[PDB]
């Protein structure tokens, strides 16, 4: 699909059998979701945004469906203001910027 | 052009006779640039992202040339770690997300 940017590029994602809304964010290197429970062990990671840094939990090889497209990759969990789908997963679904 | 997301989507912009590198950020509602001098009146504003909020100066009706395309819109100036081209201007150059 082709998504314009007159409004936030929010899409529905499915993770852990649950539907959530997330933002397709080309400015985010990684994918970070709001506090939730995921399987396996996690590793620590620090990500920096416009307001500073936050500590998140990194989970690898997580299944996530974005707009019906299945992806399997790294997902960060932490105190993010909104669910963010970053470049690591945008590339998996073949997302590009066009103009 | 068609921009892939393997790397950060950085482009060159021209604002106030100055060339700067900026990130095409679909996750950003507005455009925010590092501290610089811009003509005209401005209003204080607080924007929140990953890490918290930062105070910026809001300038309106600013002209910017993005990768060769002219665009007019609001530009926020403040302590951002990187120059960000947000949706307010991305829409003006006809930028869309595709997959
Ligand atoms: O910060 C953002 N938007 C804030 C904002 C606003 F609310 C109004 C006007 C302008 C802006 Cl930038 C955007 O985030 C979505 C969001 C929407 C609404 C509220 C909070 C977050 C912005 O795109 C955000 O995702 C992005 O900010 C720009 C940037 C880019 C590179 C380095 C520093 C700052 C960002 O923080 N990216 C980092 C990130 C995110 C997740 C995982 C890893 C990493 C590493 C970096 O790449």
């Amino acid at each position: 699909p082709q998504i314009t940017l007159w409004q936030r590029p929010l899409v529905t994602i499915k993770i852990g059998g649950q539907l959530k809304e997330a933002l397709l964010d080309t400015g985010a290197d990684d994918t970070v979701l709001e506090e939730m429970s995921l399987p396996g062990r996690w590793k620590p990671k620090m990500i920096g945004g416009i307001g500073g840094f936050i500590k998140v939990r990194q989970y690898d090889q997580i299944l996530i469906e974005i707009c019906g497209h299945k992806a399997i990759g790294t997902v960060l969990v932490g105190p993010t203001p909104v669910n963010i789908i970053g470049r690591n997963l945008l590339t998996q679904i073949g997302c590009t910027l066009n103009f």
